[PDB]
């Protein structure tokens, strides 16, 4: 059971990571947990977030080169999402593939069907082979508004890959959603 | 004995590599090659070979970008490369570190102390723990000229980078050159 929860607030994403992980551990099973970018143990997550603060020349001047830093790193992970899988009934992860995707597409002002997307989908899972997740929970000066227009971008992008369940179903929750319930749809007792 | 051969002209230098390798062997040295980029063995080098062909959006426009591409491909290599150091006498690296550096700021017409250079050096045998080679050999439409500036860039980056020992003490050979005497120059009898 690989789970991956997606969204704009990351906040509040690792906050239902938490609740989601005690309502699991609550019913029995076991939890394992691992957040995307993983800065601090992939050189290639770090080297994205370093550009971003302006490092490393041009390289952030490229969404796809970007996006290409994210997916190796996750890329590197393989190995160690299918390990985890073997060995914990449950693995959430924090951000994914999907990630990529909603943002790359946002920046570039593209929408789910655009050129971004499909590479994302492409790269990530068909070449990459990264493990296709079971389900992909959804929680729905004047820099400050070319900020908020991305956000909104990404969330709408967001919108559009679970409504046409990009990469696997996909679950829409809202901020209130009940840890019990949730845990309770995702992994139904009685196998 | 890490031995890395660099210059623009590669089909020259291949033949240089065939020829080193053998008079090495003569001598009764074991020998074990690599070249650079790791096509088909690397996932980062593929994706560079593509970018430039078009593929990957605009992967391609920053050249810090692709630079880190060729960068992670030796990254995944230094195990590689230390087991290969381990177990044969010389190895001989077709292309290395030196070629990101010349042909970056060369793409960024820059010299070998413009920022391009020295952030090859801090990231890939800084960051990364790429080893240090012991020699680094130097063999000295309208788009048929757009290419041939590059090349003489390239090239006059590199005299720059072995005039001042970039990365190690270099050595400037031309096409002519012996290889039964740069053979006995690099690794003399008698240890
Ligand atoms: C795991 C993941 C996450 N993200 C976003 C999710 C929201 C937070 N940012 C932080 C971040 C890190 C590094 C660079 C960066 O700025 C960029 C990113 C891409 C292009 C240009 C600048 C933003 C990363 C992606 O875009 N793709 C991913 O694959
Ligand atoms: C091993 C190596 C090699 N090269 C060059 C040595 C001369 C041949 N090119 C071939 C090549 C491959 C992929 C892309 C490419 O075009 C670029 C490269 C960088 C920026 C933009 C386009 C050229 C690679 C580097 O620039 N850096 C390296 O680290």
């Amino acid at each position: 059971m690989l789970i991956a929860i997606e969204g704009v607030d990351g906040a509040g994403k690792r906050t239902l990571v938490e609740k989601l992980s005690g309502a699991f551990r609550a019913a029995g099973r076991s939890v394992a947990t691992l957040a995307f970018p993983r800065y601090g143990q992939s050189v290639a997550a770090d080297i994205a977030a370093e550009a971003l603060h302006g490092e490393h020349g041009d390289l952030a001047s490229s969404v796809y080169a970007m996006a290409t830093l994210f997916a190796l790193d996750r890329a590197g992970a393989v190995h160690t999402i299918q390990g985890l899988c073997r060995g914990y009934d449950v693995v959430i992860l924090d951000r994914y593939v999907a990630s990529n995707a909603a943002y790359s597409a946002a920046r570039l002002h593209e929408n789910a069907a655009g050129k971004a997307a499909a590479w994302v989908q492409r790269i990530e899972f068909a070449r990459l082979g990264l493990p296709k997740p079971d389900w992909q929970v959804l929680l729905a000066r004047d820099n400050y508004e070319r900020d908020a227009e991305l956000q909104q971008r990404t969330g709408a992008v967001y919108a559009e890959l679970a409504a046409q369940g990009w990469g696997g179903r996909w679950l829409v929750v809202g901020a209130d959603v009940d840890p019990g319930r949730l845990a309770a749809t995702l992994a139904p007792p009685d196998v």
